[PDB]
């Protein structure tokens, strides 16, 4: 593995908002497949159903559209209609508190799901350990 295995608590029973404290955005998978953050708690596209593949591996699915969060070969987040290798993330605890999501496909490159302060998604290679953009808190929903 090229990553630790501190796992966050809690479970996948209910959908979550993935709140990025960096700019205070909820991770959003828009119907057109683009991914960004919004501060709008009422947004219909921020409700995410996570599910485990292996322990510590998750899919992150829009409950509204069914799209899976994915990170493509060039590090861009997108919404995938179907689950593929780009859709698996290594969900970890970080700073003893947050959840981070590393692209499993690109795990060796330490490509994370991250949101910038303006709510734009980080491109995988622009992420790294230690960043704020990568730190999410899973909140309740709808």
């Amino acid at each position: 593995h090229h990553h630790h295995f501190n796992l966050p608590p809690g479970n996948y029973k209910k959908p979550k908002l993935l709140y990025c404290s960096n700019g205070g955005h909820f991770l959003r998978i828009l119907p057109d497949g683009t991914v960004d953050g919004t501060r709008d708690r009422s947004d219909q596209h921020i409700q995410l159903q996570l599910s485990a593949e292996s322990v510590g591996e998750v899919y992150i699915k829009s409950t509204e559209t069914g799209q899976y969060l994915a990170m493509d070969t060039d590090g861009l987040l997108y919404g995938s209609q179907t689950p593929n290798e780009e859709c698996l993330f290594l969900e970890r605890l970080e700073e003893n508190h947050y959840n981070t999501y590393i692209s499993k496909k690109h795990a060796e490159k330490n490509w994370f799901v991250g949101l910038k302060k303006n709510g734009s998604a980080k491109r995988g290679p622009r992420t790294h350990y230690g960043q704020k953009a990568i730190l999410f808190l899973p909140l309740p929903v709808s």
